[PDB]
Parts: structure tokens; sequence; C-alpha cells
């Protein structure tokens, strides 16, 4: 019945949700009935009750201890057995990668940057995972699978779908490509009443990467890990063009250790860089998002000089199987909503529209890193900014930096680097040679297919000079 | 005579330099005839034969017993800033900007110090460097008592010495006394052909540039600037690059740790962190100090890393040197001569045979620059100071994130960004429009801030404005107080 539906609006005092109905065509009302139906009031307003209540952790907060640290840097004597270990692990199967999509007007992943290949950042990601099949296969001798979830949400679930059957997967196997939805939490004004954004639509948002543990349970992801035989999962963001996808180093030292849950960062040097910063708190690992620290915290150097807190977050993480699915049956309701005032456009009790000038509710969101708290052996892993973090923000928070330019910039500067590391050489047209740091910049691509991190480009470069925009992939070398 | 000027270029092998001299106008060969007077070619030869030829591994960093830094060594920088007010408050105190460069990469035909990074308070960086002269010396006359000057040398080159100047008079030296300013121009070298021709620009035009920010030691001769120095009673100079918004211009500490360390030469850095950063690295080679330019460094070097994980070359240059009045004496007399040409491949427009205008496609020619830091391996006492970058480095060299960064709109958010610290470490705090805080790293305003240089030179001097108050951005303080935008 749609009666029920008034009972139940009434229990929860969210009656007013309902204040248009009479006023709505059959369409309309069963499109808003629909929306309101899949949403449970009574846990909403005790969601809006502790979340609210939020209207202290920098004493709290410890560093990370050198115990549980690795360093691609200061540990390179290790690379090649971790490396090798996760290499080994993606041949047998067992490795799988999850990527947060959910968060928005296209997909993210369907961004050129403007390369002078043209690709986007989803087909970058699809080509490194098929690399390291490659790869995998040329060293234990056996066709291997790297799974691709790719967690997605109402806004752009429809878009994504459409854009990767577009391209016959970049190459990869459909039915190793797998889609699902991320839940979503209405917008609440400050005395925690939900908020309509259209006479018959409620305003809903994702509900933070945090979602991430409820719409596993939801589409039965973990089973689905389980029955593929998947061990380790790589947790990633979606808008890092630098990302090493199922990297080997990274899953190779936290197996290695046997760790359940690891987190890979990047020495974080501006006190106001906008990055969490990986610590410890009353005996437990966390991470404070850069909107939750204080200046004074952020600012705090150690002994060499050095931020005290200069783990950065970079949203790279990894999981086992087994842990996840105690988080998604067990641990998941602990997890906290993180709250952000808003300015949500919403219908007036005059039945208009209105653009608040002024914030009028809230934003509940959970976030993919607070699940640390709960790992049986948590561990650290420190790469070089260069090598792996070039974030691409929204236009209003590129600000000069981390956006499409300087994503553009920092892939093209690391593959110059490595044909330099090669013993490759570019010139100019009268054959001289440019230095490392010219005073154009120096235009260079090298698909994925190729070379993963910089290996494997002896044969193409070595002793040899190039007129740049160079170009390497699987159909040789191009000097554009 | 222009059979002399003839005969004389002929002989050094340049007299197509007077190819076109027959279709000249009678006015026209009067400016080409002064010019080509002008030059010295044979000093031209001989620069051109010593860059002709010049066509790492013994790099070492510098002994930690001459590196002091702000953060390591914050129990220090007390005395040390004292000793920096002392000097100014004594009038022994000069700065020297180099601004003998173009703003063209900027997209501009004027110079950067003009150049306005969009502040709320819209001023442009000769402003801001201005202010910061004029905050010292008012700061000095209340820690000491007494009236003192810190005099502002400023080198232009051709193309800024004009525009310069009539920008400086018509705001009226932005409150600092005309007397106590002083501009001067640097000289010029020409561009030149693999060959060894001096190439010619129009029919009746060298191709000519300015000879690099190290030509600041031939200027300051051919202008007897050092003469106006000691004639001051100068002791301590300086000298900073223009567009680094940031720039604590004749900073007390810097100079005080100078002193006290009893160097005749010294120079300001932050860490480099990526290995391919174009800022200069300071070293020594053979005992001997220098600076290894970015674009001389080789991609091995620049990525070494030492046993703390941070680069083996870290000391970034930030084109912020303290050089003593003798030190520049002995300079301008002795070691000048000494100082090297740094090459650059060059694509340069020329007139051809048939008397056309061209671009050329690959590079045609040469220019030659020296180097300001150049004069390192000659001090009798070198000393490196390291800062933190959020709070003194930020340059402008790009149109605006046509290049990425260091852009006006990175210029103006790092001095903003900077401003907004200050503002929540003496007590204050942002909010929103319903009274709401806001967090120190506010998810993606940013906050605009902005504070005169007159209020707060680095922080300072802000507890009476802002402890325990809230305020809605854009904020800007200065001398007429607190305004929200
Ligand atoms: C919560 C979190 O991870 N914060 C990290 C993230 O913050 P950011 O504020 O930069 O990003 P964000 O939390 O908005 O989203 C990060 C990733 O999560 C995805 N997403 C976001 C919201 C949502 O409901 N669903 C969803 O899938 C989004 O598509 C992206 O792939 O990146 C920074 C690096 O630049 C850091 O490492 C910050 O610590
Ligand atoms: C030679 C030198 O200092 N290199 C430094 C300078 O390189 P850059 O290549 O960034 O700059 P640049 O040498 O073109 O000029 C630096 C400063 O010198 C001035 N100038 C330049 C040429 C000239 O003929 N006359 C003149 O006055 C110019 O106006 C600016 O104030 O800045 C970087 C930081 O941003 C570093 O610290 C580099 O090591």
């Amino acid at each position: 019945n749609i009666n029920d539906l008034k009972l139940t609006l009434s229990k929860a005092g969210q009656e007013h949700l309902l204040r248009f109905w009479n006023e709505l065509e059959e369409a309309q009302q069963v499109e808003l009935y629909a929306e309101l139906q899949a949403m449970n009031f009574e846990e909403l307003n005790f969601f809006f009750q502790k979340a609210i209540e939020g209207f202290n952790v920098d004493a709290r907060m410890e560093p990370v201890p050198r115990e549980v640290l690795g360093s691609a840097t200061r540990d390179q004597d290790q690379l090649q057995a971790w490396e090798s270990e996760g290499l080994f692990q993606i041949s047998q199967n067992k490795v799988a990668v999850l990527l947060l999509a959910g968060g928005q007007a296209y997909p993210k992943g369907m961004y050129d940057v403007g390369l002078p290949s043209r690709k986007t950042l989803f087909q970058i990601q699809a080509e490194r995972i098929l690399k390291l099949q490659q790869v995998a296969e040329k060293y234990y001798g056996n066709k291997c699978i790297i799974p691709w979830y790719i967690m997605t949400s109402g806004r752009t679930m429809e878009s994504t779908k459409e854009f990767f059957t577009k391209h016959k997967y970049f190459g990869l196997k459909k039915e190793n490509v797998i889609f699902f939805q991320q839940g979503m939490l209405p917008a609440m004004s400050f005395d925690g009443k939900i908020i309509l954004e259209e006479k018959n639509k409620v305003s809903m948002a994702p509900d933070g990467n945090g979602g991430l543990y409820r719409a596993l349970a939801a589409q039965n992801i973990v089973e689905d890990m389980e029955q593929r035989g998947i061990w380790s999962i790589h947790v990633y963001c979606v808008d890092n063009i630098l990302v090493k996808v199922a990297d080997p180093r990274f899953i190779g030292f936290c197996i290695q250790k046997g760790a359940d849950c690891g987190a890979k960062v990047v020495e974080k040097t501006n006190p106001t860089e906008p990055v969490g910063v990986v610590c410890r708190v009353d005996g437990v690992y966390q991470v404070v998002e850069y909107s939750e620290i204080s200046l004074a915290t952020a600012q705090k150097r150690s002994s060499d000089g050095r931020l005290l807190f200069n783990a950065g977050n970079i949203a790279n993480h990894f999981f086992t199987v087994p842990f996840l699915r105690d988080v998604v049956n067990v641990y998941e309701p602990q997890l906290q909503h993180h709250v952000a005032q808003k300015k949500i456009p919403y219908v007036d009790t005059q039945g208009q529209l209105i653009k608040p000038d002024k914030p009028n509710g809230i934003k509940m969101e959970k976030f993919v890193f607070d699940i640390f708290q709960f790992a049986k052996k948590f561990v650290v892993y420190e790469v070089l900014r260069e090598d792996e973090f070039s974030p691409l923000k929204n236009a209003d928070s590129q600000n000069g930096k981390d956006n499409p330019t300087t994503a553009r910039h920092a892939l093209m500067s690391l593959h110059h680097c490595w044909v330099l590391n090669a013993g490759g050489h570019f010139i100019d047209e009268n054959g001289s040679r440019l230095p490392a740091i010219p005073r154009v910049p120096i235009q260079c691509e090298i698909s994925p297919l190729i070379s993963y991190a910089g290996e494997g480009l002896e044969s193409y470069v070595a002793d040899k000079e190039f007129h740049a925009p160079l170009i390497i992939d699987e159909n040789g070398v191009h000097e554009l």
C-alpha cells in the first residue's frame, strides 16, 4: 500500500516528505514512492542523532612507529623479493583490484588529460592490469586473471558501463570487470529533517567511499571474491593518473609481512597539503582526514626537521579477503559518519526551488580507511611522489595544481626519466643532446603494455637518441 | 669614420654587420653606427671562443658545519634576528633586486615586478617588496629607537629600465624616499650563430639580450655602484630575485645568521624534494663552493638519495644571497673576468641575404650568460641557510596553469595560505555564513586572507588583532585596520 509509507514517515517524524503528494502526477508519485520505500527512516534518524552531536583527537595522535613502516627507497634491498612475491600471487589468480569510482559532470575515469595518445584514466588503468597479467604469465608460464571490481554510484553507474562496452573493455574480459553500485544518503537540515530537492525528489548523494562496505554486502561482492579464490584486494582512488594498479611491490610487501591490512603513503612535506595522515590514536591505527586536523598538529616538526605526521595517505590500500569478510558483517556498524555543512538546493514550503547562499543542512559520509582500526596486522608502505601520486581534483579544487595539466606533466616527466634511466637520450632538430631539466617540456609517453614501472625499455632506447614528442606503444617507437 | 669601423669589423670577422648599410636611411645608419661603436668585437670573439669550445661526478654536499636551518636551529633564531635588526638600525644594510629580466614567459611585455597576481588588495610584487623594507625600518626603529634606512638598489636592463622607473615615480616610490632607491642598468651581449657571426635582428639592428643575472658584476663597475655602497657605509647586501612573492626582503634572520658566522657570502635555500625541480643545487667541487644550475645537472646526480631517504643534493637555490661590500669590491676589481659564460642554444630571428626576416625552425646560434652565484667560489667564508618553502619561496615563472605551476594562481594562493596560517597561529579563526568555524584545511574555499607587511613581517604582531576572534573571509588586515570584504 501507499498508506503504510505515511504511517512510517509519521513514526520517524519525517512526514513532511509527503507535503506535495496531492500536487503530483501519477508518474511523479510513483517515482517518489520508490525512492522513499528504499529508505530506512528509523535508522536515518539514529544516524543524524550521532552525527550532529559532532557540532580532542589531536592530543591523542601518535606518529607511525618505524616497526610497521616499509619504504621503497630505504628498503630498496628488498624490492626484488617483494615484487616477485606479488607477481606470484597474481599468477596464481589470487589478486583482485577494487576501484572507488562512485564520486562525481561525467565519470572522472573518462577524463582526457591531453596525452599525445589521448588515453583516458580508465584505459591507462586497464592497460596496467593487462600488462601485469602479461608479465606474470611470461614469468610463470600460465594465463592469469586480475578481477577488476568497480564501485560506482547512482550518479555514474549508467554512464561508466556504456563507456566500457564502447571500448571492448580496453582489451580485458567483460566477465572479469565487476560493476556494483554504492548506497546513497539524504541531505538533512540542522534540525534533523530530510530535505526534498524537488517536489517529488529527496535530496540524495553517495554515502562516502566508506559506503563501500555496505555495498559489498548488498551485492554479495565478498562471496564473488571467495568464489574466484582471491586472497588480496588492492583498493585505490580513480583520479591518480600514476596509480600502480595491482602494484606487485606493495602487494608483495604486505603478504611478506603477513598483514591483513596495509596503506600506501607518500612523504607529506607541506603542512596544509590536503591528504589525510596515517597515525595511531589510543593504540589503534587510523587516518585523520585533512579536514579534521588542527593547524598545530599539521605543522609539528620532528627532530630530523621533517613533519612529525608525514605519512600522507594516497588512498591506495591492501585488504585480505578474510579481513573484508569480517568488516562486511561484523565491524561495519561501528563505523561512524563524518559530517559536512552544505548549501543544499531544496523546495521551500511555498513549493518553490531555492538555492541557499548559506548552509541549510549537513551531509553524512563514511570513509574507506575507517576500518584500519580493526586490523590484526596493519602495515604502511612509503613510496616516492613523482613515481606514484599525482591527483586530479575538480576545477574549484585545482587552484594551480591537482588539475588535468599537472596530471599530464607528471606522467610525461616520469616516462621521460624512464627513457634517460634506460640509457636513452633526447635531442633537438640539430642532433644536439638535451639536458635532463631543460631551461620543452620533453613530451614522452610510454604505454603500460610496454612498461609498467620503467622496466623492459633497453631494447627500445638504450644508446639511442630521440626527437620528442616520443611515444612507445604496442607498435614501436613513434616520434611525432 | 665609417671606414675605420668597417676595417675593425672585418678584421674581427664581423663585416657582414654592415651588409645592408646602403639600404638604410641616414637616420637608421647613425643608430647602427652608434650601437656597433659601443661593442668590443675583440672581446666578443674571445668570449665566443671560450663558449664554443665548451662542447659532474665530482660534486659533494656542503659540510654540516656551514649549513644552518631555521627549523633545526630554532633556538638560535631570536639571536640571529636581533643581530639582523641591529645591523639594519645602524644603516649597515642595503638590498639589491635583480629585475633585468623580461616578463615574456608570463605572457606580458612589462616587468614582472608590476604584475598583479589578483590578491584582495590588488598589490603588485614591487609594492609588497617595498612595504617589507618599510616595515623593517619601523620595527628596527622601535627596538633601538633610531630612524634607519635600507637603501634599495634595483638592476634593470635595456628592456625594463624605462617602465620600472615610470611605475615607481607614478606610485611615489611606495612610501620610501626617492633618494634611497637606486636604479642601474645591466649590460647586453649579442646573439651569435654557431659559425661565430654576430646576428642581425633587422637590417640596422643587432640581435641583443641581457647578459645574465651574473651581468650584475660588470654593471656594478660601469655604474660605480660599489662606491655608492661604501659611501653610504653599507656592510651587508641582500641580493634577490624579483619573482618570488614570498621573498623576505632584508630578512634580519638570514642576515643575522650570516653576520654571527662571520661570512662574507651566503645563500638561502629550501629543501629540494623532487629530482626534476628547476632550481640549482648548492654544493662544492675540490673544496670550492658553487651552484650547479638545474640545466647542467645530470638525471643520475639529481636523483641520488642519501641514507635518510632524501636527495643527496637537496639544498635548492632560491636566488637569495648575502654578500658583504668588501667581497663585492673584490669581485668587481679582480674576480669578475674569471667568471665564465653559460651557453644556451637558441632559435634566433634574423635577416637573410635577400633582406628577409626569418624565424628558424632549428637552433641557429647561442646566447651567453653569466650567473649571479658563480662568485660563491671566490668567497672567503661561505655559509648556507635553509628555510621552509611555504614561508619563503613561491616563484612566478609561467603564464597561468598553461604551464602547470609557478604561475599567478599558485603565487596568490601561496601568499594567502601563509597569512591564513598566521591568523590561526595567533589565535584567530575563520567562520562561514552561519558562524560555524571552518577547518584549517577545508574541503574544496580556499580562504582569502591578506596581511600587509606594514602590520606583520612574518606572522608576529597579530595577537591584538585576532586572538579569540572569528572572521568571514576575505580578510584583509592593513594600516587602516581589519576589513572583512
Ligand atoms: C576519504 C579519503 O579517501 N580521503 C582521501 C582522498 O580525499 P579526497 O577529498 O581527495 O577525495 P574523496 O574522498 O572525495 O574521494 C576519493 C575517492 O573516493 C571516491 N568516492 C568518494 C565519495 C563516494 O561517495 N564514493 C567514492 O567512490 C572518489 O570517486 C575517489 O576515487 O584523496 C586524497 C588524495 O588526493 C587523500 O588520500 C585523502 O585522505
Ligand atoms: C641564474 C639563477 O639565478 N638561477 C636561479 C633562477 O633561475 P631562473 O631560470 O628561474 O631565472 P632567471 O635566471 O631567468 O632569472 C632569475 C632572476 O634574475 C633576473 N635576471 C635574469 C637574467 C638577466 O639577464 N638579468 C636578470 O636580472 C630575473 O629578472 C630574475 O629576478 O631562479 C630559480 C628559482 O626560481 C633558482 O634559484 C635558479 O637556480
